[PDB]
């Protein structure tokens, strides 16, 4: 099951995330990665921010060298952080992501947000006081060296990641576009729907990517009554039982058919082979219609160390 992007590129249309907190050992990414393979993922997620690119790549060359997959067969999406949006910074930038995942190209390559932050070693450059270390640079002037990137042959697809409506528009009415993004992967689940956003993208031929797709599971929220839970919500537990699947693969599907590709984020055999499941059912349009009621435009994820930068993504309605 794959979704057709602007560009002629293929996307398979359930991703395998990877985003690795910060507490657990980056070799267990690397084991997370080689399982996923084995339990038949194509399209990986990854990042430079993540800083696990070395254990992905490693995991594909070890899949590759047993045999079990061939380069073609895999769709391997990384990211361009903020760090490095400074024009001249681009290609070299992703050449050394391209590097450490042991690639001669990547399927897709994304700007992480459209803020830009200092440029240097640290991913997260701040002040004695904590506030992050800014930059002035367009995104449209990133977006130019991306295309470059495309051009020579280091990526096949290029795109977005946390751009809002304003900004994806910057983007298709610049002077001189080369190519249009192919997705905006953006935070999106039950109680994040974007329809919105998904409306505009759609309208634009632009495939909206899910990561965060089962909401905040943090302590905090279970102990709150007042702060719901997706994954413990009591319509998406009825829509589970009448479909005989599981609250979290409800949740997924919601995405799948809605156009959405979610990235399904997971260290566990069990939830990596449910996950793939997701393709084996389908929701009524009364369901559909009873989930879309669960949207509450809860952001789990709102980047805050963006947030004093004039181009912060999150505080415009769309």
């Amino acid at each position: 099951h794959c979704v057709k992007l602007n560009d002629g590129h293929l996307i398979p249309a359930l991703g395998f995330g990877t985003y690795k907190p910060k507490e657990v050992p980056k070799s267990k990414s690397l084991e997370a990665a080689c399982l996923a393979l084995d339990v038949g993922y194509r399209h990986v997620d990854t990042a430079y921010a993540y800083q696990v690119e070395e254990e992905i790549g490693q995991a594909i060359q070890s899949a590759i060298a047993a045999g079990v997959v061939k380069r073609e067969d895999l769709f391997i999406t990384t990211k361009l952080w903020c760090t490095c949006f400074r024009p001249e910074l681009v290609k070299p930038a992703l050449e050394k992501s391209l590097k450490k995942l042991q690639l001669d190209y990547v399927d897709l390559y994304i700007m992480h947000y459209p803020v830009p932050m200092k440029s240097g070693d640290n991913d997260f450059p701040v002040n004695e006081q904590g506030k992050s270390l800014l930059d002035t640079v367009d995104f449209c002037d990133t977006w130019e060296r991306l295309e470059e990137c495309k051009d020579a042959g280091l990526v096949k697809s290029i795109g977005v990641s946390n751009f809002n409506h304003r900004q994806l528009e910057r983007i298709l009415n610049k002077p001189g576009l080369n190519y249009k993004p192919v997705c905006n992967q953006v935070e999106c689940h039950l109680y994040l729907n974007q329809r919105k956003l998904l409306d505009y993208c759609e309208s634009k031929d632009i495939v909206l990517v899910a990561y965060g797709a089962l909401g905040t599971q943090r302590y905090k929220e279970w102990v709150d009554q007042n702060s719901p839970v997706l994954l413990n919500d009591p319509v998406l537990c009825d829509v589970a039982k009448k479909n005989k699947r599981s609250p979290a693969l409800i949740a997924l599907r919601y995405l799948i058919q809605r156009g959405i590709v979610p990235l399904a984020q997971s260290f566990k055999e069990n939830e990596m082979r449910e996950n793939l499941q997701v393709f084996g059912f389908q929701l009524s349009p009364e369901d559909m219609k009873t989930l879309d009621g669960l949207n509450k435009n809860f952001r789990y994820l709102p980047a805050e160390f963006l947030v004093d930068h004039p181009e912060y993504p999150f505080v415009e309605e769309y």
